[PDB]
């Protein structure tokens, strides 16, 4: 009965209805690159809607002391956030070509981004916990440089219809992605001034924009065509 499970129950359905309808899409086209894809961004919701649902019953919270008090942490948002934000760079990664060593690297710092998170989340020493969330957002700015000036300019050699549909993901995803480590500084693992059923329902805003919202776009695009 905690108060931010109705949050947990929309984003639990909305990612759920998500993973169907990118699936029968998805299988239904027989085109080998869209159906790549397909594949990638069916998983993203599909990983988005089995873990919302744990929390909405009753897993993946655990009680963290810092500050004197007992804090409620939903540790099950990284174990979903691990495999879906690397995803999510793949599906950039193959629209604009980007090298093999550059999404090792990206890969390799959304590890980084999503671990120290994590990290910074079960710290029980206040200070410490922003020193882990510092590192994080350092790991969450590099992509995002990345992405905005590396990928922008493999897109440049792309089709304008290619090219189009990157910048808006891009788009999508930079000024999502940004708002996640200000919303964990301010709310339940960081500062506490916003209360844990308020940032359930940020967090359920961004995830599924950031995942069927991605989605949607990319998917419904002439892009992921080979
Ligand atoms: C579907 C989920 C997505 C697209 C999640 C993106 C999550 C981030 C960009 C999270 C970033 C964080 C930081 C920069 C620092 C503190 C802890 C995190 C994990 C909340």
């Amino acid at each position: 009965g905690r108060p931010e499970w109705i949050w947990l129950a929309l984003g639990t359905a909305l990612m759920g209805l998500g993973t169907l309808y990118f699936l029968v899409k998805g299988m239904g086209v027989s085109d080998p690159d869209a159906k790549k894809f397909y594949a990638i961004t069916t998983l993203v919701p599909a990983i988005a809607f089995t873990m919302y649902l744990s929390m909405l019953l009753g897993y993946g919270l655990t009680m963290v002391p810092f500050g004197g008090e007992q804090n409620p942490i939903y540790w099950a948002r990284y174990a979903d956030w691990l495999f879906t934000t690397p995803l999510l760079a793949l599906d950039l990664a193959l629209l604009v070509d980007a090298d093999q060593g550059t999404i090792l690297a990206l890969v390799g710092a959304d590890g980084i981004m999503i671990g120290t998170g994590l990290v910074g989340a079960l710290t029980k020493v206040y200070s410490y916990r922003f020193v882990w969330w510092a590192i994080s957002t350092a790991a969450m700015l590099y992509i995002l440089y990345v992405l905005f000036f590396g990928f922008t300019s493999k897109a440049e050699s792309m089709r304008p219809e290619v090219a189009s549909t990157f910048k808006v993901l891009r788009n999508v995803t930079v000024v999502l992605w940004s708002a996640y480590p200000v919303v964990w500084l301010i709310g339940s693992e960081g500062a506490g001034i916003v209360p844990l059923n308020i940032e359930t329902l940020l967090f359920m805003v961004l995830d599924v924009s950031a995942k069927v919202g991605f989605g949607l776009i990319l998917l419904r695009s002439r892009a992921i065509f080979g």
